[PDB]
């Protein structure tokens, strides 16, 4: 056999490793600064909207049915202003965004930044300030993916590598500005969002440059870095690593069930309006008002969830309220994500996995006194376990939980739960969510024009 | 016309995603157990030989003529026992072994588990018990990859997915049980040792199971993980982040010079013996004796390098001793890696980066009193900087220094120094060392084929 032809080119391919050009390496530092300054403005707008809501709630709080009407309408109008821009100006904007940038990294789903930027920035603000149960990473990864195409057409940058290493750098530097997690930005773009079947040139050094130039510009403005404020929990002993495997089994069984429910509620809600704009924007306003009424009364069954993760993880939640929080959050996460709204389910998945981890830990510390357990270790171990069973990005989820909760002493329970989740999500017929939505929007577009 | 015809295939590929068969997932659960049980025996053999060397030399401490010759001969015999078992039986076990495993993950430079595995475990245990400046990283990655090839032929398993997966999960469980770093072990296999040009189906759900079934088998026997035992260092505010870029620039200008020195000392020492085994085993014994000598007199310029790191990072190293450690540690590191000894240069880079970071911080806190700095922050930020300059895999270096030091809050000073080292290693004209040793061995194999 003449097998000295492949080796003779591997000789000259191994020496030319990591040779990214300066014309890409500088535009990475440009797109990272742009997505940092965009995500900072998005966070400082969604904070100002919630401040203006909760400053007008307690201002006139004498007449309770009028106050409930105010808390309904002040969220419903901002939700209608977030559904109308999506249904009129950019139909590819409504959703998690990551199923669109994951398609854009495989040369389908064309990025039109001139109409996805002032829709996912000015309607995503309106539908996340209303208090709907969504996280601000959908309209940050999608906005960064549009900025990664904005500074490729505004600079007339030729090439085929340079599109996929800037459209991915801006996307990966949005999840590093939404969660204040630099490592999660790279380990999301090299593990889940990359083309998983073919070979593509995405320069990891440009990804690093964009991620740190977005994280610096995030930490310059958003000071007092207290995104998740769990304490230091007890280290998990080695003789009780088998409980974080049963927690992984529970999460990996629940994972494809939640994955089927999310993909079924879209097709169930797709026939209550049928595609009409004046009925879609009026159904979305009602759902955004129902997610503001539940933000005013029973304040745990709403919001991005980031305010109830420190109240969990060995906190004061009894189980009779902790199962109600889980039911009323799994009934409102897939009711305000699976309706065509700007906003991706990462934060209302972390807020679901944390509640279920606490609900398992409250049983495991009662049944097992001889282990001297702590009921908050299972919450950190199961925070990134619905993200490792429905999104099926366990290396991203474990690193993200390590980034934002700082507890390293239970890294082995984190990875045991994250690999007990993916195994029984695979063995029970479960697809990854951000690929099963991409395979749906690439089949609807296929059956539209054959 | 390759848009719809690729859509029809991409839908079917996205639906059938992340579906590794159970045979590879069980063989990768039995690989990691054997790799952990072999790394534990390797560590307990080298920590027995170093103990029964240092406690046996002290039986005669009055005769200072006799003591130096005892500390020389008792280390030179164990070095010759490594340089003989490498040369006579398995000549590919010399050097590190990682640029042989990452070559064997590209369908050439094959794995010989029946020849290398009782060479890298015995000659490696000899030449690391001799006190030489090598890590237990090469002899654990290569032993892991060859164990993962051993149980691919014991069980008669087939395929090109299973071969690459069981060859990658053993070498990813080697780094996870060599450094007690269950995240750096996989972040080495998805960044450095994978083939970077073609697309091979390394199943990451089976790499992770081999990692978490090996970290457990390490943690059962080796409690009290104290490879690095730095405290809780002070955080680095935003006005001092430009110093961890000058540190990255210094490391990126040192990296290619260190790779040139490594690749030049090999071609210089290859003219001493000329390939003769009876001269190689007699030269390498005298080379390894000048680390069992330095382990007795001035014991910091010897050893694996996981000592002296808590003595650095804001410790009692003065600058006049810290320049001597760096000028007399590089010499032995070159002399004992580029001579054919079984041992990887991955640990004597994590102890050169710490010394250079401390020597930078000790002048930073002298020159900038208005910043209120600390020399340990530069040390932890520059520990995984030569690993990003020379090996040019910055992500696993940042993850590894996050693993073993457990200082998280300087993650931005770590990652800035990492990418600033990789950039200035690219612009100066540097190549990755683990892809310059492989592209030298393959060029020797080609030019020897008459």
């Amino acid at each position: 056999q003449a097998a000295r032809l492949r080796r003779r080119q591997l000789i000259r391919q191994l020496l030319e490793r990591d040779k990214t050009p300066l014309a890409i390496l500088f535009m990475a530092a440009v797109v990272g600064t742009l997505v940092g300054l965009a995500a900072v403005a998005f966070d400082k707008g969604v904070a100002w909207l919630q401040n203006q809501r909760m400053g007008a709630l307690v201002h006139t709080a004498d007449n309770y049915p009028l106050l409930l009407t105010v808390a309904f309408l002040c969220s419903a109008v901002l939700a209608m202003f977030g559904y109308f821009l999506v249904r009129k100006y950019a139909p590819e904007a409504g959703g998690s965004g990551i199923p669109e940038i994951e398609g854009a990294l495989e040369d389908q789903r064309p990025v039109r930044w001139w109409r996805v930027l002032p829709v996912k920035f000015f309607g995503g603000l309106g539908t996340l300030g209303g208090g709907m149960v969504l996280g601000r990473e959908g309209p940050t990864v999608q906005i960064g993916g549009n900025i990664g195409r904005m500074v490729l057409d505004i600079f007339r940058l030729k090439g085929d590598e340079a599109r996929h290493t800037l459209l991915a750098t801006g996307a990966a530097a949005g999840l590093a500005a939404a969660f204040n997690a630099p490592l999660a930005g790279i380990l999301f773009i090299i593990e889940e969002m990359r083309p998983q079947f073919r070979y593509t040139l995405i320069s990891i050094k440009a990804v690093f440059i964009g991620v740190i130039m977005s994280t610096i510009m995030y930490r310059i403005f958003n000071h007092e870095v207290a995104l998740i404020d769990v304490g230091k929990l007890s280290d998990a002993p080695l003789n009780t690593l088998w409980l974080y495997l049963i927690l992984g089994i529970i999460f990996g069984i629940f994972g494809p069930i939640f994955n089927k429910w999310v993909l079924g509620m879209q097709d169930l809600l797709h026939r209550v309006h049928g595609g009409n704009i004046t009925k879609w924007v009026l159904m979305g306003g009602a759902i955004g008002g129902l997610c503001g009424l539940l933000g005013f009364v029973a304040p745990a069954t709403s919001g991005g969830g980031f305010n109830l993760i420190p109240i969990a993880t060995a906190g004061n939640f009894s189980m009779g309220m902790l199962v109600f929080i889980f039911v009323a959050r799994v009934i409102t996460t897939l009711l305000c994500f699976s309706s065509g709204a700007p906003g991706g389910i990462f934060a209302p998945m972390l807020a679901l996995g944390t509640v279920l981890g606490t609900a398992f830990g409250m049983v495991a510390v009662e049944l097992f006194p001889q282990y001297h357990l702590e009921a908050g270790t299972f919450a950190i171990a199961g925070m990134g376990a619905l993200l490792a069973a429905s999104i099926r990005a366990p290396l991203t989820g474990i690193i993200l939980v390590l980034e934002m909760t700082d507890n390293y002493q239970l890294i082995l329970p984190m990875i045991i739960t994250g690999l007990g989740a993916t195994l029984l999500a695979q063995f029970t017929g479960g697809k990854p969510l951000y690929s099963a939505i991409l395979a749906r929007t690439l089949a609807k577009q296929e059956a539209e024009q054959l």
